[PDB]
């Protein structure tokens, strides 16, 4: 599996409850639900760069698969986590150790679709992106 590409958001399901489970305030929650970020991903061996891009915020993950790293989430839910992204078959599994229980996400590909499931304290958000070729 190779996630390299430019991806455009198609659906964003149960995002508001996921943010509510992170204790994001109502007003910020309302702003975040209106965002439809693109994803620019470069998979370079075990080195992974995931750029989540929007006018409101560019969130950059730059990590080595299998290596724990300190993830700065202050601009999101005002927290930090010790995060580990690992391979699980053809799926990418992320565990975010921190204050919130069961926090993490799973990423995988189906055809021309990038699938992203985010989780925290039983709440599941599901996002699907489409691979695109017009670069901005
Ligand atoms: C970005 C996301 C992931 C990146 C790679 C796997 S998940 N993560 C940080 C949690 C998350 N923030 C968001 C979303 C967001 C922004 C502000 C507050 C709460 C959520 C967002 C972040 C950045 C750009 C545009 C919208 N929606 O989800």
């Amino acid at each position: 599996v190779d996630f390299t590409g430019y991806w455009k958001m198609l659906v964003n399901e149960n995002f508001e409850e996921y943010l509510r489970a992170l204790d994001v305030n109502v007003a910020l929650r309302k702003i975040a639900n209106l965002l439809k970020p693109d994803k620019e991903i470069v998979q370079d061996g075990d080195h992974m760069i995931i750029r989540t891009l929007s006018t409101f915020r560019n969130y950059i993950m730059d990590f080595q698969v299998g290596k724990e790293f300190e993830e700065d989430l202050t601009g999101i839910d005002d927290r930090k986590c010790m995060t580990t992204v690992s391979w699980d078959g053809d799926k990418l599994q992320c565990v975010q150790k921190g204050e919130k229980e069961g926090r993490g996400w799973t990423q995988w590909i189906e055809g021309d679709e990038l699938h992203l499931e985010m989780r925290v304290e039983g709440v599941v958000c599901k996002q699907v992106f489409k691979k695109v070729q017009h670069h901005h």
